[PDB]
């Protein structure tokens, strides 16, 4: 990893473009104002700061390597070899940058400053926007954590309306997204961000990331259960789906087990295989070891409804204290297909309309949870707001005539909590008046060092829902 | 990196699930038939080299997996014996065989792209353990395919409006570094775009290619100097002309891309470029033009509005195909909201307004490298064949509610047909070689990469017919 090769190519050319005699470039990150995502979960910066920004990130080899690539890439000598050599000589390869950030886990309304970046040495005025590319990648854990939390709000609302409590809320949205993501690094990042709101993951990669960069009092940040896949059912032969089912439930008779039931026919598997042929191996299972029937195809809500009506006619359905239908404690369902924030809302609402409790279901989400997300969902944006040229500080911004939503903030910024509990980003250095109490941004990075860290437990507490706090 | 911790949790429990006395689990990858009629096979070599080759199992890695999984499942279900076996018998080298179509090959949907099987019966569970890591090849495949499809659109309209395909390799530039989920994804995605084009800003893609593939050229991708909002806006709202002037003067010998929408795109094209600094543009070389970059508003409407302005302030000719062409020292780049749908809308809208495609280049970020899923090409890995009690059976899924989710049966092979097209043979029928030899070469066997391809080879295989 070479930081000199970890920026957009045009940024190599930027030191020649700023006004001459520029000593300071001060930039900020926000999730611009426009399912509506009124508030965001700030998560993921600590990982970027530790893995890519801290310490001696510049060597004489990294400088020569970058110089060789750019001479070929640009078919010209644009690379600021002097500027990078200055950091190696004066700071021993440490970045003369200061990053102020809102605490990780914090839930902030859209259109507020979440972090700021500035150079601590006038010679490195160009360094502020060099590191934009790598810092803006924080849109991803921010976005995964916000959308995951938004799904938690739906799940918490419906579990409370149908059962009167939130038992098992942190295990109702499982991460199945490991194969559907673009890389091993993305898998670890995305899974850690879902782990801010939930405890269930199959993306093993996220456990190591939390352990390495955040830390938990608990041994592991995420848990899972044994489960079948199509290969372990179909491997038995079409006529032996019953034997596959029976072998798997016997092998995991004392822990919960998820068995994919749609390999040939989900309805027949529920009605005849689970409902009749092996009914005797289900009704015997413990409350702590249920069979979780997994449909994996067709219309998500239509399938969940039919599956529940089938199991209702084969197994004893009771009624909870809220008057909702409950499958016996040794029988549950998981819908791990076509699940996204939109279909999740549709299924729980469809189940509630049919008087089925949400205690009955869990959800699995892959691509919808970790991949089908973009930087534009939250309008995650990094912009220059303040510059010092010829010793004179100027408020800088953009304001495209065709898009007022692309209007950025002016000057030195600070985030504050109002007495009524609202959030305010004070522009043009107005925060120096101390009218709204202490600024919510804290220095997390300064001169190659991580100055402030957060544990995964702290993040989790900061990201808690209001329903959870009651 | 620990491969034992690089799978879906449930796959840790599968060894206890297969039929007793299973000596073989054979699986295959395909881009299931559902627009994207053919896919570019790209990216497996990166996965093979970085993650599966050599001693990937150690006593420590077994211990780390055992400790993690014990806590993860709140039960000891990890196959410690199974992995310890690979450690002792093979010195941590995976007893697996991967047969794949040559990288860069353009194959129609619903065809076997690659197969996976255990070379040792004790490792029947291994085949699907590595599904997770291998399925991630959906990403370079999908990126290379969607990039190739955009080149086909660009090829069609450039040929219609100009008469040639000059500078096609530089018409779709990569701006996606910031908008991807990680540094790894940046390198992976950018490398997959470079299979079809030469212009990238995602620097990470160059080192990946160099390390895993190789080019005769020193670099696989190129760029030009360009402004961003900060380099403009840092001059002050009253000094946008000054910013523009300084930038074009600093890069007077190379093409320079200058973002023109910081305040008013229409005024910057009409007044700043078209009047105040017009003397600094008309002097520029054909090999070093000014590239005006709008970055907001409706993509098609903004492009047409920008071109209409420049056409009034600069001399426009009518090319050999009857299409309007800006002077050679002046070009445009649309790098906002560009995906395969909007690119097609822009090139068709330009053609309709009699503007040539020689005038335009496209910049694509999130649409190029991020706004893509495994569902776009229906990328799937499934078990098609098992050997239980020494008898081989053809295995498959056939869900009642989704016939598209039906998978292939038995041992698979890929053949070239007499008409020069492709066919996937099922149930071991490929052994008869009616359409010649299997096109799937062994790329991986027992911790070894047995067959490699250079990026130049991949680029040659992925070429358009035109
Ligand atoms: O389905 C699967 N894996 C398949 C897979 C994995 C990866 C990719 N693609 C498909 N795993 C599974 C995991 C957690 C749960 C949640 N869960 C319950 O519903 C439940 C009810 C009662 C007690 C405890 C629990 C519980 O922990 C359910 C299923
Ligand atoms: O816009 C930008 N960077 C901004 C950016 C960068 C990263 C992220 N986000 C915004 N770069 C740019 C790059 C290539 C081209 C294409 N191009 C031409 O049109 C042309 C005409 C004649 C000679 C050579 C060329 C050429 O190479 C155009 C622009």
């Amino acid at each position: 990893f070479n930081i000199l090769l970890a920026t957009d190519s045009y940024k190599v050319t930027h030191y020649k473009q700023y006004p001459p005699n520029t000593s300071k470039v001060y930039s900020y990150f926000e999730c611009r104002e426009k399912v509506k995502y009124e508030e965001t979960v700030f998560y993921g910066l600590q990982y970027i700061l530790n893995k890519y920004l801290k310490g001696k990130v510049v060597t004489k080899e990294k400088i020569q390597e970058a110089k060789d690539v750019y001479k070929e890439h640009f078919q010209d000598d644009v690379f600021n070899e002097k500027g990078w050599n200055y950091i190696l000589e004066k700071y021993d390869g440490h970045l003369p940058i200061e990053i102020k950030a809102v605490p990780e886990g914090f839930v902030i309304p859209r259109g507020n400053v979440l972090f700021t970046v500035e150079n601590t040495d006038p010679e490195c005025y160009w360094l502020t926007n060099w590191i934009e590319t790598i810092l803006v990648q924080s849109w991803y854990p921010i976005t995964v954590a916000t959308n995951s939390r938004e799904q938690k709000k739906i799940l918490a609302k419906y579990l409370l309306e149908t059962s009167g409590n939130l038992d098992g809320l942190e295990y109702k949205l499982h991460d199945f997204g490991y194969r559907g993501v673009s890389s091993q690094e993305t898998a670890g990042i995305g899974a850690s961000a879902h782990l801010v709101n939930f405890k269930g993951t199959d993306t093993v990669a996220g456990l190591a990331l939390i352990k390495k960069y955040y830390g938990t009092k608990d041994p592991v940040p995420g848990y899972s259960v044994p489960a079948a896949e199509h290969s372990t059912i179909t491997a038995w032969g079409k006529d032996h789906e019953k034997d596959a089912f029976e072998h798997i439930v016997t092998q995991f008779s004392s822990v919960p087990v998820s068995v994919v039931s749609d390999s040939y026919d989900i309805y027949n598997a529920c009605e005849k295989i689970w409902g009749e042929d092996l009914r005797h191996l289900i009704v015997s299972r413990s409350t702590q070891a249920p069979l979780i029937i997994r449909p994996d195809s067709g219309n998500p809500l239509d399938t969940v409804l039919k599956v529940l009506e089938i199991l209702g006619k084969k197994f004893p359905v009771t009624e909870n204290s809220k008057g909702y239908k409950l499958l016996p404690p040794y029988l549950r369902v998981i819908q791990g297909d076509g699940v996204d924030i939109n279909t999740l809302q549709e299924i729980v609402e469809g189940m509630k309309q049919k008087m089925w409790s949400i205690e009955n279901i869990a959800f699995g989400s892959g691509g919808g949870l970790l991949q089908k997300l973009t930087r534009d969902l939250l309008n995650c944006s990094f912009k220059c707001s303040y510059v010092v040229t010829n010793g004179l500080g100027i408020n800088v911004f953009k304001d495209p005539v065709a898009d007022p939503n692309k209007r950025s903030k002016k000057g030195r910024l600070s985030l504050h909590r109002t007495p009524a509990g609202n959030f305010v980003t004070l522009e043009e250095g107005k925060g120096d008046l101390e009218e709204y109490g202490q600024d919510l941004l804290h220095t997390v990075f300064k001169n190659g060092k991580v100055t402030k860290s957060y544990s995964f437990d702290e993040i989790r507490k900061n990201a808690q829902l209001n329903i959870e706090l009651e």
